[PDB]
């Protein structure tokens, strides 16, 4: 699943969004203790935050909280990202499982 954007507004409603990310991503998305996490939601202007219900030590996927106005909650979601898969690779460029498509 891929497709279905949306999004409407009276000129800068707020919003509350969820992201839910693992501890092997978080530590790129927050940084090594939140430079990372903060630099974006100055970037963004959207509030993010880690889970707190939850222990919150390393069960096994960890969930952040975006809010802010629909230009950022949808920015800062961007950047999150960005994190994410910058991690889901650097992982795997120094396991090397007996994959690695790189030819283009």
């Amino acid at each position: 699943g891929s497709s279905g954007s949306s999004g409407i507004l009276t000129e800068n409603t707020p919003v509350f969004e969820q992201l839910s990310v693992p501890q092997r991503s978080v530590g790129r998305i927050i940084g090594r203790g939140g430079e990372t996490i903060r630099s974006i939601c100055k970037a963004s202007g959207a509030k993010i935050t880690c889970d707190k219900e939850s222990e919150g030590t390393l069960l096994l996927s960890r969930l952040i909280k975006i809010s802010g106005t629909q230009k950022e909650v949808a920015a800062a979601k961007h950047l999150i990202l960005e994190k994410v898969s910058e991690d889901e690779e650097l992982r795997k460029r120094i396991a090397h499982s007996a994959s690695g498509p790189s030819s283009g």
